[PDB]
């Protein structure tokens, strides 16, 4: 199971780590991806979870963009977690250095209440250009499920717990 978690809520938890490391480990039935809507896995966690897979997810998700159409930002897809996960549920925050509306951020952790208990980064936090404190409590507020956060900085760890 998920351990050396700090517990911030009823439902939501916190970590220093690395997600690629973390789904290795504990092998959940979700891992969410900070996917873009064309699922082009190429920097941060998506590069990250994508190259643990040896590029399966990719593949999967160039098919099923193929079929599809691309997401909506704010939307999600649920697809195989390869080697990580049983499920990896991929979701588009925005990404503010796009000019996406931040707005859209809760609409995104809405998808996390489809599933009872997920392995997840900060949405939106990182290259996607919003600011990690606001992104937890927009977590906190919109998920009501078992939310495990895996955050890869110590500084940014600390900074999160010490004004939360
Ligand atoms: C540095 C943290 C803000 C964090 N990094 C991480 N958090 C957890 N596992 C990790 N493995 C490798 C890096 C990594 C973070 C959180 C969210 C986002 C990114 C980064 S991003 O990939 O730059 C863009 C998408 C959203």
């Amino acid at each position: 199971s998920f351990s050396g978690y700090l517990k911030l809520t009823d439902n939501v938890y916190i970590k220093n780590a690395d997600i690629v490391e973390e789904a290795k480990k504990v092998k959940p039935t979700v891992v969410v991806n900070a996917a873009n809507v064309y699922l082009k896995h190429g920097g941060g966690v998506a590069g990250a979870l994508n190259k643990a897979t040896n590029n399966a997810m990719q593949v999967e998700s160039d098919d099923y963009i193929a079929t599809n159409g691309p997401l909506k930002v704010g939307g999600s897809c649920v697809l195989s977690g390869h080697n990580l996960a049983k499920h990896c549920l991929h979701v588009v925050g925005p990404n503010v250095n796009k000019g996406e509306d931040i707005q859209l951020l809760k609409s995104a952790y809405e998808n996390f209440n489809q599933h009872e208990v997920l392995l997840a980064p900060l949405l939106s936090a990182g290259i996607f250009g919003a600011d990690p404190i606001h992104s937890l409590r927009v977590c906190v507020d919109t998920v009501r499920t078992n939310v495990y956060l895996a955050v890869f900085d110590k500084n940014l760890y600390d900074k999160l717990v010490s004004s939360f």
